[PDB]
């Protein structure tokens, strides 16, 4: 298997994790399970905590920083570690017994079970024009030494790593969904019908959307060209509330249709942060810098659901449109997009761009 890990400055401490992007389900989010290297001499009485924070912050662009003006903690979990309570149990994963069993007798376990309900990680950055700041929901983990819960903690044999929860819907059976508007024009009841769909209701970051246009012109004018788009939707709805609207996808064709007749096709959209980055105001699950980012996914929420405490609420669409040689008559989509999904330490620290 493969972990990762990360020391403390002055290496006495060391976190050790299988993984620093946690799948959530909708049932479950898959459970945060590592362990801490300890150097019980180097610390007398002192002890071992490591805590998970979930917050969303505005301002600068990593939490553990000091220049956001807002700050909210959505949660929190501290545990005991060093010291192992009886009180504070586990079951204990098994990257585990066998971490433990390599690191030996001074390593520690500790694990958080992330409720389901809370948002994932998403950043939102500002562009050039914008006058919203950057901010996002982030999770942080940290192991510290410390003798009370309360002493100072001092970023030296103290260790902190921002993790992810990501989130994967399956894909039901469901219907396509499916987009119908009739238009009759001026001095005329000939219609114009246009009729898409979508061959999903779920994809992943990667996948390609395929959308099948059917357009029944009974008028007796033409459509000039057909434009697809894939369109990204972010509501930043806690301290400074706004709400940015960015393409992730567009694709026009020169595609006609003559008068009294039926038009058909299928086009193939591929929305990506690649082809985006530059852009600047969308939602991504992550920083840019970093490989291994995508474009925020779909915020899944319920009924008698709290919007505002899930920090930046994301929404995708698929629009099409014909120009009508005018008002292009024109439908739109919803989907929901998602993540896919002898030991060796790694680094923890995110690979890089270019
Ligand atoms: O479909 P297009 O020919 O590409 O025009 C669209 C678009 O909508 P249209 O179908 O509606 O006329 C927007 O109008 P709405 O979708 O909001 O109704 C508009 O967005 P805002 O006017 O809300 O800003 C956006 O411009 P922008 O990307 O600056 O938001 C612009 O996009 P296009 O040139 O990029 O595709
Ligand atoms: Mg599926």
């Amino acid at each position: 298997t493969r972990v990762f890990k990360k020391a403390s400055p002055n290496g006495k401490l060391t976190v050790y994790l299988g993984k620093r992007d946690f799948v959530d389900h909708i049932d479950l989010v898959e459970p945060v399970d590592g362990v801490v290297l300890v150097d019980p001499e180097y610390l007398k009485e002192r002890r071992v905590y490591v805590t998970l924070t979930c917050a969303f912050r505005y301002g600068r662009e990593d939490l553990d920083v000091l220049g956001l003006t807002f700050r909210k903690d959505l949660f929190v979990a501290n545990v005991q570690s060093f010291p192992p309570a009886p009180e504070d149990k586990k079951p204990l994963t098994r990257l585990q017994e066998r971490l433990i069993k390599k690191l030996g007798e001074h390593a520690y376990p500790f694990t958080f079970e992330i409720p389901p309900n809370l948002p994932c990680s998403v950043t939102l950055q500002p562009g050039p024009e914008d006058t919203g700041k950057a901010c996002g929901v982030d999770y942080e983990v940290k192991a510290f030494c410390a003798e009370n819960l309360e002493e100072k903690i001092h970023k030296r044999n103290s260790v902190r790593l921002v993790i992810r929860k990501v989130q994967y819907a399956p894909e039901r059976p469901g219907p396509q969904p499916t987009a119908e508007t009739t238009r009759q024009f001026l001095m005329s009841d000939k219609p114009l019908h246009l009729e898409a769909s979508l061959d999903k209701e779920i994809y992943y970051h990667g996948e390609p959307i395929s959308v099948n246009v059917h357009v029944t012109n009974n008028t007796n004018k033409t459509v000039k060209k057909i434009k697809i788009s894939v369109r990204q939707y972010a509501d930043i709805c806690l301290f400074n509330t706004a709400q940015y609207k960015c393409p992730v996808a567009m694709e026009e064709a020169d595609d006609t249709v003559a008068p009294s007749s039926t038009f058909c096709k299928v086009y193939t959209l591929t929305p990506f942060l690649a082809n985006n980055r530059e852009k600047r105001g969308l939602a991504l699950d992550g920083k840019l810098k970093h490989e291994d980012t995508n474009l925020a996914s779909s915020t899944l929420l319920r009924e008698g659901a709290n919007r505002e405490i899930l920090g930046i609420i994301v929404s995708y669409k698929v629009k099409v449109k014909l120009v009508v040689s005018s008002s292009d008559v024109a439908v739109e989509l919803p989907f929901t997009l998602m993540h896919p999904k002898d030991i060796v330490f790694e680094d923890f620290a995110r690979q890089r761009l270019k």
